């Protein structure tokens, strides 16, 4: 019964996509970000500038304090409360309810977004990344533990304001079409990947692999941009940069802080290139390949001044801490997170990303030998 899940997601560009769940009794609705970078389940319990709603737990005759302070640093963002549990459960998914551990925030910083309509985060990775400590049950494993829910999901995020769907236990072969490629999850904190390979328009960046996954590669729902290790990055822009040579952008456009425009609808796709990112496959030496179009790193942005033009965002940034597969990259793939397999599963989605004489792409067998050198250590 995945159909009633179709489409259970929303959200607006670079604003995340989010879910509607309740929680206590009587239920209180909220919506909350999806997030597959993170492990730890939170909501706005405390006014805030920004929070249509939050969570009141006095209003909740199941909700449990813990008598535990909690905070978590993301990359960018912050926030702190108080744990404690209640019951939840998802609306437009599984017919359950589950108790479950909830972190009730009362301080934030740079975490809400104003005018985005989530009050909340689920984070849906693995319980070694979650705060305080990996004690702290995520909201995933409870459900898993209290129902017959089989352990896994999917994601079908999708561009252009925005929706998507998360299947909750299974697959809906009604939301991809092609053959479901799959990665191995190296270990079960991130959802952590091996890239083996990088290519962009079919130019080998010919890099020691070692360096596309410094220190680590990750699939993240919660981050909107490709993120890439200082070194991969820069040779991917200066290749990108290459390519679209015939138009002159700002240098703030390149690291992601000023916006570029053109005439609506003369967008010149054809000078940016695509980027294939080739991930370890499930046999041995055998590798394949997802194919991402400037359409997904090139981020749609509201015309601040006359909504005259297409403006867009260099989506593609620098990072410190190892290779983000974010949003932008899921997006037009139908993304299956398999915990009981320890594998993610990538295929061409139905809401794929259109282009006139390009296509987004999942492509495989490809054989790669040495693929375990290229995880870091
Ligand atoms: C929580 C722990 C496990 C942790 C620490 C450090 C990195 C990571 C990796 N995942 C980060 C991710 O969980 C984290 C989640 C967000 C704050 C959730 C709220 C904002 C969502 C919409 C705007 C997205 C902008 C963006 O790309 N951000 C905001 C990046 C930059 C980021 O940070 N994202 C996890």
């Amino acid at each position: 019964s995945f159909v009633e899940m179709v489409d259970n997601l929303r959200g607006k560009s670079g604003q995340g996509y989010y879910v509607e769940m309740t929680v206590g009794s009587p239920p209180q609705t909220l919506n909350i970000l999806v997030d597959t970078g993170s492990s730890n389940f939170a909501v706005g319990a405390a006014p805030h500038p920004f929070l249509h709603r939050y969570y009141q737990r006095q209003l909740s005759s199941t909700y449990r304090d813990l008598r535990k302070g909690v905070y978590v640093p993301y990359t960018q963002g912050k926030w702190e409360g108080e744990l404690g549990t209640d019951l939840v459960s998802i609306p437009h998914g599984p017919n359950v309810t589950v108790r479950a551990n909830i972190a009730a925030i009362t301080e934030s910083d740079k975490f809400f977004i104003n005018g985005s309509n989530w009050e909340g985060i689920l984070g849906l990775a693995y319980a070694e990344i979650a705060r305080p400590d990996d004690s702290l049950e995520p909201f995933f494993d409870s459900l898993v533990k209290q129902t017959h829910v089989p352990n896994l999901f999917s994601l079908q995020l999708c561009g252009a304001s925005v929706g998507g769907s998360m299947i909750i236990g299974g697959i809906d072969h009604s939301l991809y079409t092609g053959s479901l490629w799959y990665t191995p999850i190296r270990r079960e904190w991130y959802y952590e990947v091996i890239i083996v390979r990088v290519e962009i328009n079919g130019q080998d960046l010919k890099m020691d692999c070692k360096e596309y996954n410094y220190d680590k590669s990750i699939v993240d729902s919660g981050t909107t941009n490709l993120r890439l290790p200082k070194k991969v990055f820069e040779a991917a822009v200066k290749s990108i940069k290459a390519a679209s040579s015939t138009e002159k952008f700002p240098d703030g456009f390149w690291l992601g802080e000023q916006l570029v425009c053109w005439q609506a609808g003369t967008t010149p796709w054809n000078i940016f290139p695509v980027i294939s990112l080739y991930l370890m496959g499930e046999v041995t030496n055998q590798s394949f390949r997802i194919t991402i179009l400037p359409q997904q790193y090139l981020r749609p942005v509201e015309d601040v001044a006359t909504s005259q033009d297409d403006c867009y965002k260099f989506a593609i940034s620098q990072s410190s801490t190892g290779t983000v597969m974010g949003a932008v990259i899921m997006e037009g793939f139908y993304v299956v997170f398999d915990r009981a397999r320890k594998r993610i599963g990538f295929a061409v989605s139905a809401c794929h990303v259109h282009d006139e004489f390009r296509t987004a792409a999942v492509e495989g067998p490809f054989v790669t030998l040495d693929m375990e050198d290229c995880g870091y250590n």
